[PDB]
């Protein structure tokens, strides 16, 4: 029932999270991260851009996967600092309204306890507007920063995973069963203890007792994102994500890549429009062309090769010591007027895009530009959304659609099993 | 040279955390917890009164203890549903500009890596007003929560405590040493990796490479409060803590309690101003005294006992088969006008009190008639702030000192020891 594309902000809390080296710009205001103002400004900017959700990336680690010196990741802001998403997020819930707040947290940052208490509490007071990307890796770094010999191998990463959704959705979906709350002063009966559980979840890395500690949220499980890949990744994603995130270079890439997922999914018992594609983006733009090409000119200056190259080297582990196209494989630049920039996003919806992941070359010039030049175009075209939905993210995302998640997805399974 | 009292409000993500059954009395308002608006109106309650700190404890299970079912902590909202802390200290940040924010996080709930991340953060957000709780303690079902058996002795605790910090310290003074931001677009620097860290820990319970993840904030180890009572606690709040949270009965209980923590203070290696002892209490204000006592009339019938001896049961092991001052053990309370809780509160403060740490039997009720009532009085006779200080919460709390810590505090030990 969504004929409009999903618009989501794709970036990090972090000094230069995309187009390496970019950070230097003159014109860029980024160093400010640290800031709760400067992340403001790019949260509203956005919702003047009816956009459904702005989502902050996250890692736990540092590497020096370049040769042996960790140098230029603190000389060019590598994704170091890094600060935490899930704070930020509850600190953008006064300074927005119906845009979407969405982090990532992974598996070993935090106990799925820890971050089921904490992820209700977020959707109780954001008001549904609550996204979680799952992640289940991290680097090096990461795991020896809680104590950790080495990775877990790949693959054992999503088995990790699985259970790890195992226990959250007991928590956000079965420990308090329906009408629980009560709240009658008068009978003093706050909380129906005949409708609260434990979970008594013992497995083979998480034991949890509960019950979970917090009321039903409005979305009780919140709007779930998930990245993968890969043959275990993809997966996953097919499993438990309402909209995946994915970097195709080609929209006959996304057509693939729509096809395949859509087989996914049917085994993983759901329907085609259960789950959204959303590609890894990015825009520049002007009046004429002219004024676009010569955009990309000034913003490119500042686009460092080699630290582009630590990126890289850490990624694909290749250590590279045409090559300025490498940002590519993080998101698809498009240069153009609105025209054109509709004109080939029509290709990508066509081939399958349900929504668009847009990273900044500079903040907030990009976020403005795309909402300032482009996402008027995209409203004229019945594209982009006029107007919120009201309610919360699921519901925005998903208009027939009920706050919690549909009977085929995996959290509805533990609806009340322990009743 | 702090010479008027802090004012801490001592209040819980949760529907009853004082007066236990006091959710009932109609004119309360404790119900609304979980949305944002509710402790909006609380928090700026506060402010307008000058308070130094709002103070949100957090419990991460609840317990059986009170014989034969579970059912009295639902249906009385005993520390039940519980609502994180944090998450809501990061969505105040933009409704507040200098009260200081402040939180209950334990060892149990949250690694000292993410922990650590996760206050840096929200120390930059906030602008340096951060307050943290320690907490080392665990009922049974927290333990339980993480794939626990049975607790860890008490002893052991506060072992696994001093570590905790030593790995925080590492990380929030250690780790980045002083001009480690840089910010040279020019140049191209963002930061000195020479100043910059891994703090490669390895001890009992932890290993830890790092470096930490966040540009070095203006607290940067937060603001921290400490409760504990026993010999193992109160030796780790005088070895750590600049506020202490006491329950002293008596002003000649304080008395005798800050001789005891000035011996501690000497030996943990610090100056008698470096900690202060703050009171739990709780006024009813009228501008009569017959207004008071029949406000304190109105609010008790609501006071449940059975609920309340199911508290003290959780933390004291027995469940229970006057008996209304088990309420003592929690928080002193005061009737009367403002004359008779000035003249009552210089006691304390005189008998060596130097914060009120204090606690809600209704919101907003208790803030707002404080505020209203009682601070302009204090404010007359010099004991509370007539206006904000500039700089930090450490700031705000010790004039004339800088925002870090002084070098007499453990935590100092940690700056430049890597360089
Ligand atoms: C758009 C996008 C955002 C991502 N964000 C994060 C993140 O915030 N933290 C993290 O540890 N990994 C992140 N990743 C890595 C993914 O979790 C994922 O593991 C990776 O793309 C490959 O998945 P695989 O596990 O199927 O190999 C991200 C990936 C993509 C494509
Ligand atoms: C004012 C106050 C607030 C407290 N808040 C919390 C809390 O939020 N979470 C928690 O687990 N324990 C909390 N505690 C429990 C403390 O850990 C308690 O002081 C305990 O006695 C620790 O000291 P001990 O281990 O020496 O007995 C609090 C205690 C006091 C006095």
């Amino acid at each position: 029932m969504r004929d409009t594309l999903v618009l989501n902000a794709f970036h990090m809390n972090t000094v230069c999270h995309m187009y390496d080296g970019g950070w230097r710009n003159p014109a860029d205001r980024q160093v400010e991260f640290a800031t709760l103002e400067f992340w403001k400004e790019v949260a509203q900017t956005l919702e003047r851009g009816f956009f459904d959700s702005l989502f902050f990336a996250d890692v736990m680690g540092t590497d020096a996967a370049y040769g042996d010196s960790w140098d230029i990741y603190a000389e060019q802001g590598i994704h170091f600092p890094m600060h935490d998403a899930a704070s930020l997020v509850a600190a953008l819930i006064p300074h927005t309204e119906h845009l979407g707040l969405t982090f990532s947290s992974s598996v070993i940052q935090d106990h799925p306890f820890s971050f089921a208490k904490r992820a209700s509490t977020l959707d109780h007071l954001s008001g549904g507007r609550v996204g979680w990307n799952i992640v289940t890796g991290g680097t090096i770094n990461a795991s020896q920063n809680f104590g950790y010999d080495s990775l877990v191998p790949h693959d054992e990463r999503y088995a990790i995973g699985e259970e790890y959704m195992e226990v959250v959705y007991k928590l956000w979906e079965g420990s308090w069963d329906e009408g629980a709350l009560v709240a009658d002063k008068t009978k003093g009966i706050y909380a129906d203890p005949s409708k609260i559980h434990k979970i008594n979840h013992r497995g083979e890395r998480y034991r949890v007792a509960g019950p979970h500690l917090t009321l039903p949220s409005p979305q009780r499980t919140p709007f779930l994102f998930q990245a993968g890949a890969s043959t275990a990744g993809r997966a996953f994603a097919s499993r438990h994500a309402e909209a995946t995130l994915v970097l195709c270079l080609t929209p006959d890439s996304m057509r693939v890549a729509y096809k395949q997922m859509q087989e996914l999914l049917a085994a993983a018992g759901r329907a085609s429009d259960d789950l959204l594609m959303v590609q890894g983006m990015s825009f520049i733009v002007g009046s004429t062309e002219e004024e676009a090409r010569r955009k990309a000119e000034e913003q490119d200056q500042y686009l460092d090769v080699d630290a582009l190259a630590a990126r890289v080297s850490r990624d694909l582990g290749v250590d590279l010591s045409k090559v300025k196209d490498l940002p590519l494989l993080y998101s698809i630049r498009i240069v153009g007027t609105p025209e054109t920039i509709a004109d080939e996003l029509t290709e990508w919806r066509d081939a399958g895009m349900g929504g668009i992941n847009m990273a900044a070359q500079m903040l907030p010039g990009t976020d403005a530009d795309f909402v300032d030049y482009v996402v008027p175009e995209l409203q004229r075209r019945g594209m982009v959304q006029h107007e919120y939905r009201p309610g919360t993210l699921r519901e925005k995302v998903f208009p027939g659609r009920d706050r919690l998640l549909n009977e085929r997805h995996p959290a509805s399974r533990y609806r009340g099993i322990f009743s």
